[PDB]
DNA sequence: CATTTAAGATATCTTAAATA
DNA sequence: TATTTAAGATATCTTAAATG
């Protein structure tokens, strides 16, 4: 039952950078990083890629797991 | 420079399916897939992952190209 | 001080109508 | 009849305020 914005807060927990910080990594406020890892919203097209490179995994394994 | 919906609707043409076929494909209308072909918006995160798949090849593909 | 909550603008979808 | 346009619901972002 593990939602994508928990495999999201684990992958940054990893780096152990804070939200703002990967939030420049990816283009966006730490705000959106807050609501995605609460699972409030999901990355659109272009920002789930930028966020799967700065994570250092695959776009897959965020979305579904693996 | 080329966009992302000119990358999509090639490809599509190349798989010979109709609009509403690769909607089906992917899991959203017929008229989603004519807006992103005509960059009327953009795939969100799960849609962009699955109409990679559909038209055989990789996000970063249609997001930037080559 | 890091994160979440609040308020608000634009983006992303769906269905029905319009167009080629 | 394939695709585009229009309207409208709601998701995805923004910066400021509040909370831990």
């Amino acid at each position: 039952t593990q939602l994508m914005g928990e495999r999201i807060r684990a992958r940054r927990k990893k780096l152990k950078i804070r939200q703002a910080a990967l939030g420049k990594m990816v283009g966006v406020s730490n705000v959106a990083i807050s609501q995605w890892e609460r699972s409030e919203t999901e990355p659109n097209g272009e920002n789930l890629l930028a966020l799967s490179k700065a994570l250092q995994c695959s776009p897959d394994y965020l979305l579904k797991g693996d």
